[PDB]
């Protein structure tokens, strides 16, 4: 089985390619880490296996989700740490994804309920609605266009937080580039439409995830820091006319950071639609960068052993399953039957019910 085969993914020693795919919960009350969070984390830690946190903020304003861990504040960080030693005790490696949603956010998620910031004042539509803190759903509002000051203060939030992990022991982090949050918001054609130095052309357009990986990686090291994008999701009105292009594009500019940087990244992280035409786009971008691919999106202990096989990805995330089979690594090497998942459960508040209570092995 190729899934077990191991893999370098630069100074980290892997054993086996099955990986914990970024994961919202929602656990993490008044976006503090807790106790909770280490339970859950260290159920799905492996000796040698690589772990991807859930979303966790970067600032005040970047959050669009309730409950969701932050990464900005010491008190944040101490309790971090705490997680990071549980799963760090089984051998495990994990990386924690800096998130901020743009304009995928409200008014209730926003500090003195300022509006969200975004590359344009053009909102999610009406197609969409966001998740409420009581359950209910609200209306994407209208998003505040900033300026270049701005951005910039923003890849200071993306420096800063990744300090910040690397301070609470995380060995890395992921630049959350995708989905139609706020990076999306500045690459996406069909959302971004500015006149300034950030937008119209395609370089223009992959101005703001250069310049926040460089800033990352600047801060912390190439081999410490993932990226993950989704040019070919149209999540929440984030559609771009070109997908294979733009995705092109912001590989171009991640081979270029390592070179200027004399090392490369921990890796590529690409979540895909869910099939031939979307599997020859996935392949065409890992062909074009120089690197480590993380292939995510509906992917099965099959579509898995075949992506490592074909030579398609190095490392394959997987989501869903892992919500509710704790032990997705060891199933999937015994090829042991998987358990079911309760999305009704997915982002509720519950310390334990739907989040730590899926059983181990039969
Ligand atoms: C409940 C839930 C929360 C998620 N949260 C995040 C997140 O915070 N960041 C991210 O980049 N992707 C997130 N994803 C997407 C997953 O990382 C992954 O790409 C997706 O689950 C892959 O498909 P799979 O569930 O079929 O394996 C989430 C998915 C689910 C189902």
């Amino acid at each position: 089985n190729p899934l077990f085969s191991p893999y370098k993914m630069g100074k980290f020693n892997l054993s086996h390619r099955v990986v914990l795919a970024p994961m919202t919960r929602c656990r993490a009350l008044n976006n503090i880490p807790q106790a909770a969070l280490g339970e859950y984390y260290e159920q799905r830690a492996t000796a040698g296996g690589f772990l991807i946190t859930e979303g966790t903020m970067i600032s005040p304003t970047s959050a669009g989700f309730p409950h969701v861990p932050g990464i900005f504040t010491k008190e944040q960080v101490r309790e971090w740490k705490k997680i990071v030693d549980v799963v760090h005790a089984k051998g495990a490696v994990i990386f924690c994804q800096l998130w901020h949603v743009g304009r995928a956010s409200h008014e209730v998620y926003q500090p003195a309920g300022a509006a969200p910031i975004s590359s344009t004042e053009k909102p999610i539509s009406n197609r969409w609605r966001i998740l409420m803190p009581d359950g209910t759903h609200g209306i994407y509002p209208k998003p505040r266009a900033i300026g270049t000051y701005e951005i910039s203060q923003v890849v200071e939030d993306y420096r800063r937080s990744a300090l910040n992990a690397i301070e609470a022991g995380f060995d890395g982090i992921e630049i959350h580039g995708a989905h139609g949050y706020l990076i999306d918001q500045f690459l996406k054609d069909g959302i971004n439409d500015r006149t300034d130095e950030y937008g119209g052309s395609l370089a223009n357009r992959c101005k703001f995830i250069t310049q926040v990986v460089q800033a990352v990686v600047s801060a912390i090291g190439a081999d410490r820091v993932g990226v993950r994008v989704s040019p070919a999701i149209d999540h929440l009105d984030a559609m771009d006319s070109n997908p294979l292009s733009l995705g092109l594009a912001v590989v171009e500019r991640l081979n270029k950071i390592q070179l200027h940087s004399g090392s490369k990244l921990a890796y590529l992280h690409v979540t895909q639609p869910r099939e031939e035409e979307e599997a020859r786009l996935m392949r065409t971008l890992r062909n074009a960068y120089q690197g480590t691919f993380i292939c995510s999106g509906g992917y099965t202990r099959e579509l898995g052993i075949e992506a490592v096989a074909q030579g398609d990805a190095d490392l394959v995330s997987y989501g869903r399953l892992f919500i509710s089979n704790p032990d997705l690594v060891m199933r999937i090497k015994l090829n042991a039957p998987l358990n079911k998942y309760n999305r009704k459960t997915f982002y509720t508040q519950d310390p334990v019910v739907g989040y730590t209570d899926y059983p181990f092995l039969q």
